[PDB]
């Protein structure tokens, strides 16, 4: 009857290995129905918007398990998590949703806007690791094999001239070269 | 004049992203010629030797810069990593091979037989971690994003039916999955 939506979230700028092997374990360890990557808004700060939806959409072209959230995106404006998830759960009343984070996070969950109504009104997952796990807020865990990729370092790589092939799916890699950006 | 070569060696029992970040981030970020994965030999212990060679070169196929080093493959018994380094040598006596090695086995390098021979023979190369690094033994260092994947969890996650996708390459998957391996 109801289904079961995992949803990951993130700069995604770029998205690489670190997004995929996250995303699918969690889903798949679990049960889940589906993984959704969700980017978040990010202001002219002085890349685009739609190359990080292109770089996604590439990414996961060939997993029907893995699919895009645009909604933040959308806002054309900072979002908080709750604000989102309200409406995504008001959009689709029947999907239980699995909120997916870091075991690295978890410890700044009460610092979260509405953090009290968002877990009333999502489940949150964690990705262990070494942290203990061990938290007063109503997590449940996963295993995934941890993956030291963050984008931050994907654009100095870039940034430098470093290889980053393995690191970003190669269509991606191939969009970036082919569109100039992270050079500068 | 003196070429430059990356080894990695591994049971490779199979090939996963794991080896191939390592192998091509060592060789990329030192600015070695090549990096070679160089599969050790399995006794009889009751796969084949054909299937983890046919999985190794499906892995590195679209790639000009990882290659495949069968000696001790085709030797028919247990090696010593001096007699194959010995052999190496003397096959391309001018190349400079560059040793590949794990932040988390440089302890045990005086375990290994006539380490010391071998220092002298080839350059060690350890993958920085957490273990600080201070090795007496004549190490150089190279950063690699670590990447939890091992062969033997592979394997299992394969045994009992879970995903592995993005943890090892898709024609790999492919190659297991059409050809029975692992299952049991
Ligand atoms: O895109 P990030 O926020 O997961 O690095
Ligand atoms: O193949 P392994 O020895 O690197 O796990």
């Amino acid at each position: 009857k109801k289904k079961q939506v995992g949803i990951l979230g993130g700069t995604f700028n770029p998205v690489h290995l670190a997004h995929l092997v996250m995303a699918e374990q969690a889903g798949r360890n679990l049960g889940l129905d589906r993984v959704f990557l969700m980017p978040s808004y990010q202001p002219p700060h002085v890349i685009d918007a739609k190359h990080r939806l292109n770089m996604l959409e590439l990414a996961v072209e060939d997993n029907p398990f893995l699919q895009i959230e645009t909604i933040e995106l959308a806002r054309g404006g900072k979002s908080y998590t709750y604000d989102t998830m309200k409406e995504l759960t008001q959009n689709n009343p029947d999907t239980d949703y699995y909120f997916i984070i870091g075991g690295d996070m978890v410890e700044y969950l009460p610092k979260w806007y509405k953090i009290d109504e968002l877990t009333s009104m999502v489940n949150f997952v964690g990705i262990r690791r070494g942290y203990t796990t061990d938290t007063p807020y109503p997590v449940i865990w996963v295993d995934v094999p941890e993956i030291d990729i963050s984008s931050t370092k994907i654009r100095q790589k870039i940034k430098e001239g470093c290889s980053i092939r393995y690191l970003v799916p190669d269509k991606v890699i191939d969009y970036i070269q082919n569109e100039g950006l992270y050079e500068y």
